[PDB]
This record gives structure tokens, sequence and C-alpha cells, in this order.
């Protein structure tokens, strides 16, 4: 049923949230805080979907997107130094792919400001203008807020 597939996804998301919260002690203090924020977004997806304020395709697309960002948090948790440009460029490209995949699956989520932010993210991926400290801070800023903007449809629909 549509109602059974709905209960299936809510069950998946709850098991997913438990798995990662149960590992939060592996994370640095800062990364724990990022995990709490991402799990709040997962809660927003569940409640919006429970209340039929989003459909299953969109909810699952947002879940997939956050799944990737949560795993990247664990990936980065053993990194404290500034990234090489090679590592940085990989990170920017990967995040852009996750954005594009999400918008392909949930095209109602795009906005002018998300499109503009994609372009500013692309411009960071440029070795000639790369400033190891500033470029990384700017990437992390754009990434934090872009995740918030892409998930905003589930916050108070
Ligand atoms: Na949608």
């Amino acid at each position: 049923k549509n109602q059974m597939s709905k209960q299936q996804l809510l069950g998946e998301i709850q098991g997913f949230k438990e798995n990662y919260w149960n590992m939060k002690d592996l994370l640095t203090l800062t990364n724990r805080h990022h995990l709490r924020v991402f799990l709040e977004y997962l809660d927003n997806i569940c409640s919006a979907f429970k209340d039929d304020k989003t459909d299953e395709k969109s909810a699952r697309a947002a879940y997939d997107f956050l799944n990737a960002q949560i795993n990247k948090l664990f990936e980065d948790n053993s990194k404290n130094s500034k990234p090489s440009f090679e590592s940085f460029s990989e990170d920017v490209q990967r995040f852009l792919i996750h954005i594009d995949t999400y918008l392909m699956k949930n095209p109602s989520a795009c906005s002018n400001s998300i499109a503009s932010t994609i372009q500013l993210l692309k411009q960071l991926d440029n070795k000639k203008s790369f400033n190891p400290e500033q470029s990384f801070k700017d990437f992390c800023s754009y990434k934090e807020i872009t995740i918030q903007l892409l998930l905003k449809p589930f916050e108070t629909p």
C-alpha cells in the first residue's frame, strides 16, 4: 500500500537516526553538533511526511541527501588540518553532485538562491584563487547553509 510504503520509510529513517546517534561519541564536539542538526532535519522530513505535507519521492530524496552528508561528517571527523587543494576540490565536487542528484529527484526544491549558491560553490573549485583558510571557511559556510536551504521545504510546510 501507499500507507505501508509510508510506514516503511518512517521505519527506515528511525533506524538510521538511531544508528548514527548511537555513534556520536566517536565525533568531535563540533561534529556532534553537526550531527544533531542533521538529525533534526531528518525529524523534519519524518513529521512532514507523516502529516502528508510531502510525498514519498521527495522525502526519500531528502533522506538520501542527508544520509550522504551524515556519512561525510564521520569521514571528515579524523581530519583536523586544512585540506590540500586536491582534497578540497574533491569535497566541493562531491557536494555539488549530491546537490544535483537531490534536485533531479526533488525538482520542486530548487530556488534562485540555491542556483546562485551552486555557482558560487563551483567558483571555489579553482586552484588559482584557492586560499587554504578562506576558501575552506567559505566552502563550509556555503555547505552548512545550502543543506538548510535544500531541507527548508520540510521544516514548516
Ligand atoms: Na517535492
